[PDB]
């Protein structure tokens, strides 16, 4: 029946799909089209039209695998957007039409009904599979009698009657919050709405409205705009996405039905958009290392993942005024159009989300600048993200603490990401693609950049762990400068390492010290593990010489530097060992398939050449000392390590400083409360972390204790000399 429900159905349609906003003159949308147009060409030639079938599509015949009943309704849901678009050969096609139809009967009858319980993942039961019903219904409701509508949700209020719980069935619910209580929305608010039941739709609503608030434990947005999911996993990158792209597709509707949320309420959206979505964003490309075990999905390299946030980014601009939507857009466009890389069409799957780029991109009145500086410290997660403007790169730094998890490995996802957080740093740089094709699958994880480890063997059935301490934070002076520390252990208390970073505007040092082994395996660390471009070779040089690196591992002792020199500058990394040190580097191609670090994966051979740089711990008490420098040539790197000559002020095990003169800013980590003076200028009392500038006979402190996660009175931890 049409009324006030149909019609925000008609909004939902709109959203999920837009073919009321299709045009064939538009090549983008063009292109979508003939996508669906091949998937239900696909899904018809190769359905089983046999009676008494055991499955729909043989290749997601075993129902006992629950991610068989989302991939077979999502069938259904391309369909059911074929045969109400227009410009489709599928358009009221008689087959598709009985298709869908007895389909959804056979499902029902067979396979997905409130007589069921939950066999294998409690997600499809309860949100993959609802979803994929409520759209198809949705979209094909002219199709379909109230009747029938109600028959085929009744199995969604079985599953997910309590709008604040998942797994409601199951002897172990949980309390939704974040992306899944978005999804929970998507779930009871569409489903309310096509059961014309106003109960349902209200509690939801109002349910859905504690996303909204910032916490200080737990999951959710923090106020320093870190992001945590399942219970203590730093995932603005993967459930954050979740959270703003399905919020930013509900927002219309909701705010047309008779529950509308308050404005004020939706007021921290605007929060999470500047303080935890866009620094983690790079040249179109989503930090990893806030996308957890996503970064094991072939489908969803980090430029793909982007556009969720992204596109969720420019639905909220659209329903905002001004100058919000205004900054908003320039905010999107401006990513959009720093990526050389990855066509952002390639992920805007519904025609009003092609239709929004598309007038973003071509509206001058819509600014379109190059993205300032900015250095995010997330210690809430225990992950920092800082971008150069003026140089052009991004550099991200990856721990966890007694507060954090280091990896997540759970349905068979991520199985090797062992070390990811364990000091890993990433370098954002030229190459947009570093992290991408194929990265993942290839990259060796027993030598993760920045990370010390012994070379002991890693089962991939291991699951992650929190570190013993909770000394790991960074303390943020300004936009550029940064330090922080990592009081380190590996995953079974055989080695240790005070591992600090100083992150100095456009450069990073990092320094190792009080590094010890119990074990009898050999202790290094990774100073990089690059992947190379094939069209872009490196031209390698240690001390300034041209060196020639072989898949055999070469030992270059007394090495005061190692330059990798691009054609492009913009992709030159130099290292500078502060003392000379002994290290060992290879350039070999690595294979490997995304299966082997996701079970749910293709066992397609993927190869990659990457270039690795190691450093030997020998000794206990051993130590590393050296600072990453980007994008300069060479000439330019070698007359700044003649600068640094003396940058570095102490390395030992109570206290790691690092001074940059030209800037006037120390970065200094101390493990103990005993004085410290530093450059025979000041005194630092606390044990924790420092980054100071000096303007003239002024000193600027920027002071934080990472076990209290609390900074200081200046009078309690500095103390200028004389
Ligand atoms: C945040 C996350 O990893 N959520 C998992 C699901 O993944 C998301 O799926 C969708 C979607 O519209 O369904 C959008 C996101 O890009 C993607 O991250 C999914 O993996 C389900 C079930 O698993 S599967 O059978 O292995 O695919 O589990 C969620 O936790």
């Amino acid at each position: 029946v049409k009324d006030t429900y149909t019609d925000r159905l008609d909004d939902w349609n709109g959203i999920i799909a837009g073919n009321q906003y299709y045009d064939s003159k538009n090549d983008q949308m063009a292109k979508l089209n003939q996508e669906l147009e091949g998937k239900v060409a696909d899904s018809l030639s190769s359905i089983s039209s046999q009676a008494d079938r055991i499955y729909l599509w043989e290749k997601f015949s075993n129902y006992k695998t629950s991610a068989n009943l989302t991939a077979t309704y999502r069938k259904l849901e391309e369909m059911a957007k074929q045969v109400t678009n227009p410009s489709s050969r599928y358009y009221q096609d008689e087959t598709v039409v009985r298709t869908v139809r007895d389909s959804m009967e056979w499902m029902h009858k067979h396979v997905y009904n409130s007589e069921k319980s939950i066999v294998g993942n409690w997600w499809d039961y309860e949100i993959g599979t609802p979803r994929a019903i409520n759209n198809t219904l949705s979209l094909m409701k002219e199709y379909f009698s109230d009747e029938e509508i109600k028959k085929y949700t009744d199995v969604i209020e079985k599953f997910v009657p309590d709008p604040e719980h998942f797994r409601k069935t199951t002897d172990n619910p949980f309390k939704a919050l974040g992306g899944n209580l978005v999804d929970m929305g998507r779930v009871k608010v569409i489903a309310g709405l096509l059961r014309k039941d106003d109960q349902e739709i209200s509690s939801t609503i109002r349910s859905i409205e504690q996303v909204f608030k910032l916490v200080d434990q737990g999951e959710g947005f923090y106020q320093d705009g870190s992001y945590i999911d399942h219970t203590n996993v730093a995932y603005t990158g993967a459930y954050g996405n979740v959270l703003i792209d399905g919020l930013s597709q509900l927002l219309p509707v909701i705010q047309k039905t008779k529950n509308p949320i308050d404005k004020d309420k939706m007021q921290t959206m605007y929060h999470w958009i500047d303080k935890s979505f866009a620094p983690l964003l790079v040249n179109g490309e989503l930090m990893d290392m806030s996308r957890g075990r996503s970064i094991s999905r072939a489908n969803s390299e980090g430029h793909v993942a982007a556009v969720e946030v992204l596109r969720g980014i420019h639905r909220i601009a659209d329903m905002s005024e001004g100058e919000t939507k205004q900054r908003l857009q320039s905010l999107v466009k401006t990513i959009v159009q720093s990526d050389s890389y990855y066509d952002v069409f390639k992920n805007l799957k519904t025609y009003k989300d092609i239709s929004l780029m598309q007038s973003l991109l071509s509206d001058a009145g819509v600014a379109s600048v190059p993205r300032t500086s900015y250095l995010s410290a997330f210690n809430k997660m225990d992950k920092t993200a800082m971008y150069n403007a003026e140089k052009g790169f991004g550099f991200g730094l990856s721990l966890f603490s007694s507060r954090t998890l280091n990896y997540e490995h759970m349905n068979k996802e991520n199985k090797r990401g062992w070390y990811t957080s364990d000091g890993m740093f990433y370098l954002y740089n030229g190459d947009l693609s570093h992290y991408s094709d194929g990265y993942w699958p290839t990259v060796n994880p027993y030598k993760m950049p920045g990370t010390t480890e012994t070379d002991a063997k890693r089962a991939d059935s291991d699951t992650g762990k929190v570190l013993p301490s909770a000394f790991v934070g960074t303390s943020k002076l300004d936009d550029a400068n940064a330090t922080a520390t990592m009081d380190f252990t590996n995953w079974n208390q055989t080695l240790t390492a005070h591992k600090s970073w100083f992150m100095l505007k456009d450069k990073i040092a990092f320094l190792g010290s009080n590094i010890q082994n119990t074990s009898t395996d050999t202790a290094a660390t990774t100073i990089d593990q690059r992947k190379l471009e094939s069209s872009n070779p490196y031209k390698v040089y240690v001390n300034d010489k041209e060196a020639s690196l072989t898949e055999q591992e070469k030992d270059y002792p007394e090495t005061q530097s190692v330059f990798l020199e691009s054609s492009d500058s913009k992709k030159n990394i130099g290292y500078f060992f502060f003392k000379k040190s002994s290290i060992s580097m290879s350039k070999a191609l690595q294979k490997g398939a995304w299966k082997d670090i996701n079970e749910g994966q293709s066992d397609k051979e993927v190869e990659n050449e990457f270039l690795t740089i190691s450093q030997a711990h020998k000794q206990n008490g051993d130590s590393y000392g050296y600072m990453l420098i980007p994008n300069v040539d060479r000439a330019t790197f070698n007359q700044m390590i003649k600068e640094l000559e003396s940058s570095l002020i102490e390395n030992n095990e109570t206290l790691q400083s690092v001074y940059d003169a030209k800037q006037g800013v120390w970065g200094i980590v101390k493990y103990d409360d005993s004085v410290s003076t530093i450059s025979n200028q000041f005194q630092v009392l606390k044990r924790g972390v420092y980054t100071i500038r000096k303007e003239g006979d002024e000193y600027k402190i920027a002071y934080y204790n990472p076990e209290t996660q609390e900074s200081a009175p200046d009078q309690e931890v500095f103390k200028k000399l004389e």
